[PDB]
């Protein structure tokens, strides 16, 4: 029980990742939204994603609960159309409103 990601000083499962992720696709899927998540992710950053966009963000959980509205924090969890992870980011020790890669591998 690794940690997948870790955000900061937020230590993430896979399990956390797989959650926040099927909740995120299942209102993408739905042509839904709750306060404003998921949505398109853009990628200004220049990232990686071992995966093909569009990319969309959804709130990743600290406490690790999975997001159902409310303050979103600085976790995201990156995803395409398909279901498949892209990664996971943060706006921790990010400047403004930018955001940096979790550590992983
Ligand atoms: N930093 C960054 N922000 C983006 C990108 N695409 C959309 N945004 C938007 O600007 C703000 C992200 O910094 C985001 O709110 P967020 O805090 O929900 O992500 C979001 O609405 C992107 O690629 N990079």
């Amino acid at each position: 029980e690794s940690c997948e990601y870790t955000c900061g000083s937020t230590c993430y499962w896979s399990s956390d990742v797989s959650a926040a992720k099927a909740k995120g696709y299942s209102l993408y899927e739905s042509g839904d939204t709750i306060d404003d998540y998921p949505h398109e992710y853009h990628d200004y950053e220049g990232f990686d994603f071992p995966v093909s966009g569009t990319y969309y963000e959804y709130p990743i959980m600290s406490d690790y609960d999975v997001y159902t509205g409310g303050s979103p924090g600085a976790d995201r969890v990156i995803f395409n159309g398909d279901d498949e992870l892209a990664g996971v980011i943060t706006h921790t020790g990010a400047s403004g409103d930018d955001f940096v890669a979790c550590s992983s591998s």
